[PDB]
């Protein structure tokens, strides 16, 4: 929502390749990926939030209304289903596909946007600032 | 043999954690021993060549006779059957487990002795300098 409108642009990653790694992600996608480096675009519309990543190797967009589950085919091709809701200022997104699940938050933390992703226990942080 | 023997301490490394992932070390081995940076100690007696590992985390050992078959422990605890032979002037390794094999290459490079291993297709490429 409002906070979280706008471009923001990686400024640094921990854990990501180690997250692709638990999300089953092959060496080839998770290289292109690490090397991608993508940008974020937020906007809302009435009831919709659009969240938009640029890059090079891919451009990913969904757009969804808080607390509707959505099918989403992620920038790494696994087609899954997402519910993102509202909660204590965060957008907190859940993805399940073939029986598992994984957790991406999305939160401000000062004049940044970090974007924190857990799978089995490991978690990646990336921290964006605006454009 | 006589141009490995030494101390080598560790200068760079190129996809290590990559290759820890296909040979299915877990992700706390894998941040202990990507942390580590082990130097190397090569020594020969008579036909016995020793190669040791020291780090804080784990100290490794194996020696053996160039062309015969041995039992290694490896650093991320697996039990493998290893053969190392001198060809074209480097150490070749073959390492197999359950039905698996990673071949490990130690060759002098200039002044620097250089290990690459390689396992379906991921290949790590580590540079030591004389300590």
């Amino acid at each position: 929502c409002d906070a979280f409108v706008g471009t923001w642009k990686l400024v640094s990653s921990e854990n990501f390749d180690d997250y692709m790694k638990e999300v089953g992600v092959g060496f080839a996608t998770r290289k292109v990926a690490g090397m991608a480096k993508p940008n974020m675009i937020i906007s809302v519309n009435g009831d919709l939030v659009t969240i938009r990543s640029e890059s090079t190797f891919k451009n990913t967009e969904i757009s969804f209304k808080l607390g509707v589950e959505f099918d989403e085919i992620t920038a790494d091709d696994r087609k899954v289903k997402s519910i993102i809701t509202l909660d204590g200022g965060a957008l907190v997104q859940v993805q399940k596909w073939d029986g598992k699940s994984t957790t991406i938050k999305r939160k401000r933390d000062g004049d940044k946007l970090v974007v924190e992703c857990v799978m089995k226990g490991v978690t990646s942080t990336r921290v964006y600032e605006r454009a």
